[PDB]
């Protein structure tokens, strides 16, 4: 293993958070492996009808899939019919990254902080159009938490992607997003859209001037989006060994942590990298967003 090209399947259009962690780490994961990782975008299902194929994929270990905090954790609990069960219907591999989420907004939305912000979402509740990429979505899971927490429903516009939802809050097509700190970074130093706060206990150093939700006064508001590579269930565990030192050799390249750290996302550290830390991660998410529920 492997014998042939490998498909790494990212839900998410191309150019957003998702697909830029995959391809960055895919590509270097050749080395490690001695075959080339094809990136297949599989857009559909709010996010969730990649990893429902990968699901009924072949476990040899040639066809993965990225899932993350929405896909593979909040989605249990927001997505009604779920056709997969994250923990169970999936083999681990790896942790790919973490990195903390960001309330956005186009450049001209009046509030200045998170104060006039709720007052402003609570009053035009009827005519703002929030951006997500779907119901398995990180950017749906952040917005439902922060408008649960302010007591607003606006109006959901989804997108294929945080890529083309960004463009969308770049144009001011949509009023805000909650979006994953690698896809922001990139339009903030451009001046394209403004941050109101980090879902985060720390400032991030990349965006040191962006207040934690806690020193903005709604402490609720906490999401680490974790990304990670899983297999299809029963894919043996000698592939998955391979394929988990491929990412862990891929993260410890130059050019990976550089670009990833420069974007806001973390490494994950030695002692994170086992198969195992990823499925403690899908349990206690999926747990989580049961709680947010009730």
């Amino acid at each position: 293993f492997p014998v042939r090209t490998v498909t790494v399947v990212v839900p998410f259009a191309k150019g957003g958070p998702t697909d830029t962690v995959a391809r960055l780490i895919t590509a270097e994961m050749a080395k490690t492996l001695g075959q080339p990782i094809e990136i297949e975008n599989m857009l559909g299902a709010g996010g969730t009808l990649a990893a429902t194929r990968v699901a009924h994929a072949a476990p040899d270990g040639h066809t993965l899939i990225v899932g993350h905090l929405g896909t593979h954790g909040a989605a249990v609990a927001l997505f009604p019919k779920l056709a997969y069960r994250p923990d169970k219907d999936f083999t681990p591999v790896a942790l790919l990254t973490e990195m903390p989420v960001l309330l956005l907004a186009r450049k001209q939305f009046p509030p200045k902080d998170l104060s006039e912000f709720a007052s402003y979402v609570e009053s035009h509740t009827d005519n703002l159009n929030v951006a997500h990429a779907g119901f398995g979505s990180v950017s749906y899971a952040s917005c439902l938490l922060l408008n649960r927490l302010l007591k607003v429903d606006p109006t959901g516009v989804p997108f294929s992607g945080t890529g083309p939802a960004l463009q969308a809050l770049v144009e001011g097509q949509v009023d805000y997003m909650c979006d994953q700190i690698v896809n922001a970074v990139p339009a903030l130093r451009e001046g394209k859209v403004k941050a109101y706060v980090i879902a985060a206990s720390e400032r991030d150093p990349v965006v040191p001037d962006v207040p934690t939700a806690r020193e903005a006064g709604l402490p609720g508001f906490q999401v680490g989006a974790w990304t990670g590579l899983f297999a299809p269930r029963g894919t043996p565990e000698p592939i998955v060994a391979k394929l988990n030192a491929a990412v862990s050799r891929a993260l410890d390249q130059s050019d990976v942590r550089t670009r990833l750290t420069d974007l806001g996302a973390l490494v994950p550290r030695p002692e994170q990298r086992a198969p195992v830390v990823l499925a403690q991660l899908v349990q206690e998410e999926i747990s989580r967003w049961e709680d947010v529920v009730e």
